[PDB]
């Protein structure tokens, strides 16, 4: 089965899909999006809890599927605390390069998952002791997510390439962990 840190951030991003299906959308971004005013500069669970919210079914599923797959395969093979730290530092950066462009209205947790993509795939190639790899078919279904964010083909926003930043975030982790 999974390890506890990919199986808590999938009860948490359902428990929170559930709040914003009873109270909407704006309610719960209200209390976990990044940052929409400085008296909330110091709520330092904004700066991730973004990550958490999801705004269709679609937009949950293929998060938590890409998660499962990668945020277990490194709790496996490298350890709880390894997806922990990729989490936090993707979901920090990816967040403040999604507000820079598109302001602090957003959310998801497909920073991580792409920093995940690029940090299982270089690892791999760059770390083949290491245990951890990305397969031939899934590097190709993975960089057509990819190119879906960079393009917005998800039918979502249009707020453009920054919504994969979190990929370079994963590549360069991987790079400094292959030393
Ligand atoms: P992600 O959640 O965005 C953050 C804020 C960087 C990403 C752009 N969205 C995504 O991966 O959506 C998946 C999806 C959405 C609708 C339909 C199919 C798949």
């Amino acid at each position: 089965r999974a390890g506890p840190v990919t199986w808590v951030m999938m009860i948490a991003c359902v428990v929170v899909f559930i709040a914003m299906q009873i109270l909407g959308d704006q309610e719960v971004m209200l209390w976990l999006a990044w940052p929409f005013d400085p008296t909330l500069k110091f709520e330092f669970w904004r700066y991730f809890t973004h990550a958490l919210m999801h705004f269709s079914l679609m937009h949950i599923l293929f998060n938590l599927l890409w998660w499962w797959y990668l945020g277990g395969a490194v709790e496996k093979r490298l350890g709880s605390g390894k997806l922990i730290v990729i989490t936090l530092i993707s979901a920090l950066l990816s967040g403040y390069v999604q507000q820079k462009f598109s302001g602090p209205w957003f959310g998801g947790l497909s920073g991580v998952v792409y920093a995940l993509m690029g940090y299982v795939w270089l690892r791999g190639e760059r770390d083949p002791q290491s245990g951890i790899y990305l397969q031939r078919g899934l590097i190709i279904f993975a960089l057509i997510w990819i190119v879906a964010g960079w393009f917005d083909l998800f039918g979502m926003s249009m707020a453009n390439g920054a919504h994969i930043a979190g990929l370079a975030v994963g590549l360069a982790m991987a790079f400094v962990d292959s030393l």
